[PDB]
Parts: structure tokens; sequence; C-alpha cells
């Protein structure tokens, strides 16, 4: 995937090359795209528009931080989508990782996640994250045994997933018409034009139920219907049921 690598390092130690390399990345100098390497983390920025500026994944601080001890936890509209009641704490897989935002927020809860993640540039990010959260004195440990983040895409590697979650989450990229770390995100990711493919292997591997994020009067993922489905301000999480062992 092409996007312009920036060293803001001073190192010399060839971190970001193997960056590059592990995570098949090609440097594209004239690219509407940069993905930066400063002493603190890696961020991703949108060129012509440095008012923005640039957007990392971080688990330990900022909106993450917050959302975890304002957001209510078990108390959230995705949680409570997921099942999360009493003392059940589902096995979950995001088959659409991004930045991580929910996944953290299940993770937080209790829930043990593993998150899937396709596009070579995210999840650079959210690996860059995770080294940083797993290195928290704090939530380091759990964080660890609670969140881990998988190469590849959920279309074709959700079948062989074992051991087999209890629920499964999709929140792909939908193709909206209608703040600054949004507008710098959505320039990488576009609409995910085969998404509507994600809900039929969700439900074989879920065994209780496959969650789905969508904004308001947004159609059904793949115009399967259900009744079900937990309604926030500006969007709604449907629910449908997976396929019992
Ligand atoms: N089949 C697939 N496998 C892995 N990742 C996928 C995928 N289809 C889409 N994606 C990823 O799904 C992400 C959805 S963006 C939503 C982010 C998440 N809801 C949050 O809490 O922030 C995108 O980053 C996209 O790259």
């Amino acid at each position: 995937m092409k996007i312009c690598l920036i060293d803001e390092t001073g190192a010399g130690d060839g971190a970001l090359s193997v960056l590059a390399a592990r995570w098949g990345l090609e440097h594209d100098e004239d690219n509407l795209m940069a993905l930066v390497l400063t002493p603190e983390h890696l961020e991703l920025r949108k060129r012509d528009e440095p008012k923005l500026g640039g957007i990392f994944v971080d688990f330990v601080g900022g909106a993450m931080a917050h959302r975890r001890k304002f957001g209510g936890g078990r108390g959230e509209a995705v949680a409570k989508a997921v099942g999360i009641k009493g003392d059940y704490l589902p096995d979950v897989v995001d088959a659409t990782a991004g930045l991580g935002r929910d996944a953290f927020v299940l993770a937080s809860v209790g829930c043990r996640v593993r998150m899937l993640e396709r596009n070579p540039v995210v999840a650079a990010l959210l690996d860059d994250g995770l080294a940083r959260g797993y290195a928290d004195a704090e939530i380091g440990g759990w964080l660890q045994e609670r969140l881990q983040l998988i190469h590849a895409s959920s279309l074709t590697a959700l079948t062989d997933i074992t051991p087999r979650p209890q629920v499964v989450y999709l929140d792909p990229m939908f193709p909206h018409k209608q703040k600054k770390e949004m507008r710098v995100f959505q320039s990488l990711v576009g609409p995910d034009l085969d998404a509507d493919g994600l809900l039929e292997p969700a439900r074989l591997l879920a065994t209780k139920r496959v969650v789905v994020k969508r904004p308001d009067y947004a159609p059904p993922l793949a115009n399967v219907a259900t009744p079900n489905a937990v309604v926030t301000k500006g969007h709604r999480f449907d629910i449908y049921a997976g396929t019992p062992v």
C-alpha cells in the first residue's frame, strides 16, 4: 500500500524501514496521506490539511481513557448490544478493528477480544498503539490478555477462527454522504465496498450473536432485516443470531 513515509525520530536505526517491510508499505513521496514515526508514536496525517493535525491510537490517554472512565463500560450501547450482562463476558471478534475504539471498550469491561484489520496502514497504527498499551504499567497487564490484533481479512479469515467467539462485531466503513480525527481517518479509509459480504461468515462463526453498527437510516448489512437492535443518538446496533454449537 502506497503512502508517504516520514521519519521524525532522529534515530537512524531503520525502525521506519522495518515497519514498512513488516506491513508491506510502499513509500509514495507525493501521496496525499503520510505515516509519520515520531519519538512519541506512529501517526497518520492529511498532508494538504495540517490544521487537522495527526491521528494515532492511544489506549492509555486522550479520548480512549476518558471514554473508559466516563463512557459507562457495561452500560455502553455497544456493550449492551454484544449481550454483556451480569457476569456474562463473551469472547468477541471485532472483524473490522479500525481505530479499535469499540474493541477497547469491550476489552475494558472484561471481554476477551480479537481484532481483525486488513488495511496495512490502519494495522500499523493499531500495532503501535498496542505496543504502547501493553507497556503501560496500569492497563498493560490485562490489555495484553484481553486485546489482540490479527492482520487479516474477515471476509476469508473468519471461517477458521478458533476458538469460536460468542459474538462477532461488525462496523465496516459505510458510504457516508452527510471532527478532525474522523476527517483524517476517512481520508485514508474509504467505503468498504465488499462489506455486505461480512454478515454471512460472521453469523456462522459466532455461537451467540452478531452485532452490526449502522448509522441512522442506513440499510441493514446485506439487506438482511432484523427486529433486534440497540438504538442510540446517530446510530444503531443491529443484532442477529449466531450459529449455536
Ligand atoms: N474483512 C475485513 N477484515 C479486516 N478489517 C476489515 C475488513 N473489512 C473492513 N475492515 C476494516 O474495518 C474498519 C472499520 S472502521 C470502524 C472502526 C471501529 N468501529 C472503531 O471503534 O473505531 C476499517 O479500518 C477497515 O479497514
